[PDB]
């Protein structure tokens, strides 16, 4: 049995090659953003009500249209051939069985439209393109295969300096590929995709108060306040630590996600209650393929959304609207 | 000799089984909200005063009619008899000799009414049965018995995620049983004892000052500020943080007391400070029976009762009272 | 050579019976305010001033009608023969060498009239006692031997909870005797004090901000802001945490001490630029008696007096003064 | 392949004497101020802007008349000798191809004269020597053989207390010298050089916004914002802890450069988002140095270029100007 996400990270450090798991598990540079990921989540503490009526405990919340389970969807992680042989297969469908939304990535291992056929509430990430024009047709090819909505990552006008991977000497294994197949995306980007298409389009990667008020301006449906997992900019301050200011600052003008760090289903109620509509997550998504395929991937959405009901009705909270009032307390 | 807290914990340390050692010693999930705690009261720092008269330094309070000989009650532990054979009726002995209030668990493993036989100032907890009859009837039959105060314990609405417990396998001796024989309760679980008993009525596990008010305006004759000593929320902030908060927006209306993390008389005064009309004890208790069954407890509250003397007087204050007028300052 | 104070620890470390290293050592309690009184003075940094003339660098200071050398006074530390042999006498012999304040104690293992023979500017260190009349027999003893001001130690109605002398099973040898020969001091006491003798009466172990303005109104010639070394309330704030805003609040009416964790001139010039008028040093120059009797105390007073002329000049301060008026930024 | 700074440390600490690696690294005192230039910067987070073009990302920047490569200079170091054979010369070289300014040192073991005829940007620090005349005639020396710029360097009235020196005996090897061959000096001495050249004064050593302001009217082009790498007095603040502040006071009167612990592009990233014009780096230099003579600062100074560019480029800035824009968040 697995009791938590952490035994998760143990099985895959287990079970995958040594460079491959610090591919998955590093950050940029000193990884100062990938730890403060984690410190900020762990500096918050929640204020929990009593006494309030839990005959119906919901997780469930209604984004971008449709309803999940969970306030959560599995992030875009590239290359998921690289943690299981069935890659994004395995993710795909169990998030499926979960009620959970998945991200199909521009860099994905399988194709999207197949992944797409699994069914379920896929999503689909854009990397925009130095040709443009191949930009808006893997737009168009994932509308045409049922994704619900466009998640525009805009924090990699290239990849950061993963030390880790510049000291293993790490590439792509052959068997991997980008079965699709960086230009620096502008807010004229962002207009060229919301013409081109009328699913919600979310952009992720913003941690600047004026950027999120910007892309409500520019016609977003959501953003994700992100530093990518602390794989970009080292020194980036974390999601979490934007998350607030920015919720205040959009009043309400689109849904806002937060992602980076979450690694318990009381992390997801501190991120909801500082004001996320929903969070990505990212690695224990992969450790759980590593560890055990579909299978592993089943076992982490049940363990998460226990631990999401566990927290929700600990404080108080008969639905996740009631957990996004909750306050709120720094601690050291 | 026992010359600290602390002593007691190794001891028992030493002669418990593992297993149980971690049910007592444990707290949910990341065990965060017990380490924050403990965090907490390091933090806090007093202000002294000197030169005041201490010729008739005192540790009594006054507190739901009666006095006690320090500003402590012995906090509701369930199965005492994991920790020592004779169970509660040894903690239950030695805080009448000590002149301190036990309180009777709803879950004790020797009935209410053989331990409120011992004599002393025994209060009862309650938790909420899905058979309300059931809890109405608890009730009654520890006011029958002679308890003086009902803590309604309502931060239990199902047991947190006991992560030592699961990774142990723990479960009661076929020798220890809930010798009295969860619901989530609400406010009108509330109102329904407030009017079967003219006892008063405590209510333990607030940490909202909100929830706090209302308990005042509901007729709570007291709260215990408290996250259950880390075991329910995992995350949950401390009730020595919530304190200040929540003395200023109940101005007298209640009783305030505190509890999780007390270790000496230091903590105590340091609590007491912060305007607790005063603490409960919990694991503490349980080492020292733990250790040396009844003469361990007495042992126990021999020792914190020179602590708080030694750091009233040390802070110039003759009574609790002036204690509660001490100012304190946050370091690190 | 020693090149720190830490260097005097370490060898007194070698040379001392454990047990009266851990007398000289240790605090109170969890020694809380033991580690604090480091911690506080470790946070402080200081913002120098540049291009300032420090043609004649000065550290004397006036203090109590009489020049010093440094802005430090040898604090108050009973039982010197338990450290060397020739005990205070050393001690205050390489005080008056080095132009340094001695204080002479109520419980010290020399004669009072035996230590102010040695010469110097010697104080003296009073504890109230029992039988009144023996206090204020005392203070004209001091007085007729020439000492200059009377250091009423307030904060030890009785001795605080010492764990490791009673983890050692400490005891005074037979061989050190209070060469002299609690009760609790009140403002009384104080103003009896005051009306006995025309010499400056000082108050030490005042922590609260009225309690120092107080000390003005009941005529005090000077206050030590101090928690005796940790020793007394563990728990207590660091004085170095209080004296900002002490000396904010006597505007000048008596002169403000600190003590505490000073292992440096560095230390001396914080304290300084946060609004001392002197400080005192405790436990290293037992360290350095311990160490190399007379002379390790001398080596230790050269030491401390050229890291002050270091510090003082580094940061642009031509006398203690400017130092004084030197603004600081708390770190972490 | 070296891919961070802290590679070159390790290549260092390889080949270097320890007691030259002990000369190098060290600080004052207890080395607080070392420690803490480190720990201020590793509190910074940015906050990125995303969605800006950055077709033409540059990192030049325009200072003291003409044009830099990166927003950094060479820090002033004396006796570079002491890490290679070639010393000076190597660095200088390395420095002119990279299009950085070099600061020639008054204590530099190789003459001005020939290491500005390496070419370059050369830059002369000045110390001021109780001869006066000898400064001015270093400073004439200087502007005849081309520097551009005169840094006077105003933290050094004498040498602070290296304990590593001290505990290693430490002193310069025979075959190290003064090629061009401490008074304190004063607002005098600055009108002094300000009268005797035209080329821009810069005065290093800056902590307090009143000396900055002063600093200006002074008639100073520039300052640099700087405790001496923690070398001077142990406990200044560090310089990146004043520079918002300064730059603030200075309201562009001058540039405001900084120092003190750079050891990435990322930590240039942050200086400039505080308000630095461009920052100058000393103990990295000498790693590269010591590891690889002129082709290790070469490769040391491709490699701050490179991770200046990507800092800046994932933070949306095309220009340095752009990132002194930028908004910060303190962290833990
Ligand atoms: C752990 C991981 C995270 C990500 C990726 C891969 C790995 C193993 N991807 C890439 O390598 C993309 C790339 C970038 C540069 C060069 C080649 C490929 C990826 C991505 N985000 C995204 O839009 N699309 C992606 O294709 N990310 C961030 C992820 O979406 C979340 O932001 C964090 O994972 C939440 O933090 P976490 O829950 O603590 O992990
Ligand atoms: C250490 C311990 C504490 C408690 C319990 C047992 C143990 C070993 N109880 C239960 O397992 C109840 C239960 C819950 C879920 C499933 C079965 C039983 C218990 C309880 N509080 C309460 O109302 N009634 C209880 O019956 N608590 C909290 C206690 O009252 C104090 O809040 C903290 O102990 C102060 O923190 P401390 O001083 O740092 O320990
Ligand atoms: C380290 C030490 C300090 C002190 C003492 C002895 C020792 C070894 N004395 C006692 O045991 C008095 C006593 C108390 C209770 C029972 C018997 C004797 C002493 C004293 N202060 C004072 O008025 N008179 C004293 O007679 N102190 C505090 C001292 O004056 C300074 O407050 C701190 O030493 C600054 O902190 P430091 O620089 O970090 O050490
Ligand atoms: C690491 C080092 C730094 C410096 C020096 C030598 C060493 C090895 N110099 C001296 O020994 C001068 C001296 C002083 C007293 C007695 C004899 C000689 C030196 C200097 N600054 C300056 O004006 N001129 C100098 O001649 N410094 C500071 C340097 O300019 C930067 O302020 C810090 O190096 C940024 O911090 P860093 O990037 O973390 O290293
Ligand atoms: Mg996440
Ligand atoms: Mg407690
Ligand atoms: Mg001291
Ligand atoms: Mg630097």
């Amino acid at each position: 049995t697995y009791v938590s996400l952490a035994d998760l990270e143990r099985a895959a450090r287990d079970v995958l090659p040594g460079e491959i798991f610090d591919f998955l598990a590093g950050g940029s540079g000193t990884e100062a953003s990938l730890v403060a990921n984690r410190t900020a989540l762990e500096r918050v503490f929640v204020i929990p009500r009593m006494l309030r009526d839990l005959t119906d405990v919901t997780t469930e919340i209604d984004i971008f249209g449709r309803r999940a389970a969970l306030p959560m969807a599995v992030a875009p992680v590239a290359y998921q051939r690289l943690f299981h042989p069935e890659g994004e297969l395995a993710v795909a469908r169990a998030a499926r069985d979960a009620g959970v939304p998945y991200t199909i990535c521009t860099l994905s291992s399988v194709s999207l439209e197949e992944i797409a056929a699994v069914g379920g509430r896929p999503w689909f990430q854009l990397f925009w393109l130095r040709d443009e024009k191949r930009s808006l047709d893997l737009v168009r090819r994932a509308e045409d295969a049922g994704c619900e909505a466009i998640v525009f990552t805009v924090d990699v006008p290239w990849m950061g300096r993963r030390l880790r991977d510049m000291r293993n000497g790490f590439a792509l294994p052959e068997w991997v590929t980008a079965a699709n197949f960086f230009a620096p995306a502008t807010w004229e980007s962002v207009e060229a995709v919301r013409a081109h298409t009328d699913l919600p389009v979310v952009l992720k990667g913003i941690l600047a108060v004026e950027d999120a008020r910007r892309a409500v301006d520019a016609g977003a449906g959501g953003i994700v306040v992100s530093n990518h997992g602390g794989r970009q900019l080292d020194g980036a301050v974390p999601g979490i630590e934007m998350l607030g200011e920015i919720v205040a600052a959009v009043s309400g003008g689109c849904e806002v996600l937060v992602d980076g760090g979450i690694r318990s289903g009381g992390d997801v109620l501190k991120a909801t209650a500082l004001g996320a509509s929903a969070v990505l997550v990212g690695r224990p998504v992969m450790w759980a393929l590593a560890a055990a395929g579909q299978d592993g991937v089943r076992q982490l959405l049940e363990l998460l959304a226990e631990e999401v009901r566990d927290a929700m009705g600990l404080a108080g909270c008969e639905s996740v609207g009631a957990a996004r009032r909750l306050n709120t307390k720094l601690g050291v």
